[PDB]
């Protein structure tokens, strides 16, 4: 009743909002057997991973909230869809179609919606391409505050880390869920620093979807700074999330290069508290799926206005190898919105900025 992988687990702080879990069934789709237990175990272990990382970074035992209906059992919404499975495929807006239908379901049942974040899980298609040994066919990506992942018969934590086809399949699809959930929880891609890579392994939002459960995987300071400002990690019920627009004035920005060091400083002013500054340094190209390489840093601010100061060591920029690089400054607000400013440089023609 308790898998071995959950025997080591921490008590977590109650949160003001919880991640919704929807098991999304096409009108012609049968659940994968034993999904309530299998997915509860996997989700509770995922919750442990995120909560232990938040604690290790100084935020206390805070994870994404889950609605628990009995010991070891998540309150999963089993949703029977209006249309057959073929109507909500990975491609061509299948995920948006599912999400719109769930918007209708939550409008008609607002008691069952516990936050603005939802993880939708669909069973694998079973055809000539996909099946229990090669899951796929369904949405599998982040979509705003929503994210999509899948289920299949061996999607069971008992295989975690095992040197078997089931174990390798699990790290692929469980690591995948962990990473897509990160996107759903407002996380962009980022890469571990050189020092963190040596101590803690592979960043989950970098290539950690390939390592989760098999080799050491972790969450960066910058990811934890965003989770600190994510609705389902809130221990402050007075705080409302994601309303309005990010309003930050950023002035007197200086970026200077002195030996091996990158100096970043400036001032900020917001009507909201500014929780933190994340700094991302990456090689081109810069699209939202060409940024697995962005090495990230974070600094706590915690005021509505003030100055920021940061020295970044170039030797921590593990993996970067382009003459051209971009520094992004991301200001994270208390309501979970953020704004960014970008600056591009060239190592062979380094120009201090303002
Ligand atoms: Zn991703
Ligand atoms: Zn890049």
């Amino acid at each position: 009743t308790v898998p071995d992988a959950l025997k080591d687990r921490i008590a977590l702080k109650k949160t003001a909002r919880q991640l919704n879990i929807v098991y999304f069934l096409g009108s012609d789709t049968e659940p994968v057997p034993d999904y309530e237990r299998r997915l509860s175990e996997l989700l509770l272990y995922l919750q442990q991973f995120y909560g232990k990382e938040m604690q290790r970074h100084g935020y206390g035992a805070r994870s994404f909230g889950l609605d628990i209906k009995s010991p070891g059992r998540v309150n999963i919404i089993e949703y029977k869809a209006k249309n057959p499975a073929a109507h909500y495929p990975y491609e061509n807006g299948g995920g948006w179609k599912a999400a719109q239908e769930l918007d209708e379901f939550f409008k008609a049942h607002p008691d069952r919606k516990k936050s603005q974040h939802t993880l939708i899980i669909m069973p694998t298609w079973n055809d000539e391409k996909n099946g229990p040994d090669n899951p796929g066919g369904v949405p599998f990506y982040g979509m705003g505050r929503n994210c999509f992942a899948l289920d299949y018969p061996a999607f069971d934590i008992k295989h975690l880390g095992q040197k078997t086809r089931e174990g390798r399949l699990l790290t692929k699809w469980y690591g995948g869920m962990a990473h897509e959930l990160g996107h759903g929880l407002n996380l962009p891609h980022n890469h571990q620093t050189a020092s963190d890579g040596k101590k803690y392994g592979t960043a989950l939002m970098g290539s950690g979807n390939y390592t989760f459960g098999t080799s050491p995987t972790f969450l960066t300071p910058a990811s934890c700074a965003l989770l600190d400002a994510c609705e389902v990690f809130s221990v402050t019920p007075s705080q409302q999330f994601y309303e309005g627009k990010p309003e930050v004035e950023v002035g007197d920005v200086a970026i200077s290069f002195k030996g091996d060091q990158i100096l970043v400083s400036g001032n900020y002013k917001s009507p909201q508290t500014v929780k933190a500054l994340n700094v991302y340094i990456q090689d081109p190209p810069y699209a939202v799926n060409q940024d697995y390489d962005a090495v990230s840093f974070s600094r706590r601010l915690g005021k509505k206005s003030g100055k920021f100061s940061m020295k970044i060591d170039k030797k921590e920029l593990e993996g970067l190898n382009n003459n051209e690089f971009r520094i992004s400054l991301m200001f994270i607000l208390a309501n979970g919105l953020h704004m960014q400013k970008h600056f591009t440089f060239h190592w062979d023609a380094l120009q201090d900025y303002r």
